[PDB]
């Protein structure tokens, strides 16, 4: 019971659902036709247009119009949200010290929805290479680990299954440029001294996407890798 | 107006996506996600639940379970495609200052495409006054008689109604007070109050209606 959805729902559906959703703690969405009143301190009034509204469980209140990026009325956590039904039914959000009132008028309800949402070390990546090759690719033979020459940097050198050396960059974090920066050196210095067979590998969770365009753009590869935990 | 899938396969989502993206049309999508933004400004979330909406004017928003603002956000005037990868991901790119958030989708609960864009009185009661009351004679603000013959003060506002004409209402049915006395009546006319003047209209004794243009 992860979502619930009901698409044009009728009055006694918008309630079940509303007022479940704020009896679970869950977050409510509704996508509608309304009408927006700002009673408080500085005034505000909106007329019919559609928008989306957002109810989280802490009090939260949103209204998302077509446009822009800030909520056209927010509600601050803690405050004080209610359904009460009038010739539409009427969202209510009252928000205390300051005291200060948000009503949305539901003049259509196009979808409501129910989502209900729970809250909020590279060296044993490298022992884990160690202890299954077949993670990296297929015939992987490594040879040793290296680390700390200069910098904090750690290595996996080895051979693939046609007999190339292979270097592994290992990144505990998300995979930077600096990273592919790095793993491009090691492989020059590879190819310089054992020729251009040398390939080299990224290896880490993921990366930013300018290190794959960099990736692919020196001739360097990737290889997905998670962190044991 | 409104198009959802609940649990989708990665056809129906790249195709609401797109669909999203041609009909100028706002995209919400309900998921638990892992949360990357990166650029010379840098931030990383994990996984959780969370809704993302994006606006047909390039905003980018990711709400959480909790507290008000986005936990991560793209101004308008922004660029969002979704691409296929170990996980869909949904890549928007912010350019000048040039930085990118991108969220992987692990698991997604729901998909929707949503439309958009939206961004005197007097004689009303001398014509029908049972608007007002029933057994209500207008007279000549607006001063009328009840039908136990007594002076009836209307204040007309056009619009949602402060304390502003309450004091004024309070001030009219004083002096007709001091004229007229007692059962003398002023009333509040307004398609809505505000709960201050509400309450104001109550205490001092007056009354209110429903009238909209």
């Amino acid at each position: 019971d992860k979502v619930t959805v009901i698409t044009s729902p009728s009055t006694e559906e918008l309630v079940s659902l509303v007022n479940s959703a704020l009896l679970e703690e869950a977050m409510l969405t509704i996508f509608a036709r309304c009408k927006v009143h700002y009673d408080g301190r500085a005034k505000s009034e909106l007329g019919s247009g559609d928008r989306v509204i957002i109810v989280k469980p802490d009090g939260s209140f949103l209204i998302h119009q077509s446009k822009k990026r800030e909520p056209v009325n927010w509600q601050p956590p803690g405050s004080r949200v209610r359904l009460e039904l009038r010739e539409n039914p009427v969202l209510v959000s009252i928000r205390r010290k300051p005291r200060e009132t948000l009503e949305v008028e539901l003049e259509e309800v196009y979808m409501v929805s129910v989502f209900r949402a729970e809250d909020y070390s590279e060296a044993e990546m490298a022992e884990l290479i160690f202890e299954n090759p077949e993670v990296i690719e297929p015939g992987f033979k490594p040879l040793f680990r290296e680390k700390a020459i200069g910098t904090g940097i750690v290595a996996v050198l080895g051979r693939d299954s046609d007999g190339n050396i292979v270097v592994l960059e290992l990144k505990r974090r998300r995979a930077e440029l600096h990273a592919v920066r790095q793993l491009k050196s090691y492989v020059e210095i590879l190819r310089e001294e054992y020729g251009d067979k040398v390939r080299g590998i990224l290896v880490a969770p993921s990366l930013t996407s300018g290190a794959k365009r960099l990736l692919e753009k020196e001739g360097l590869e990737f290889r997905k890798l998670e962190p044991p935990k």
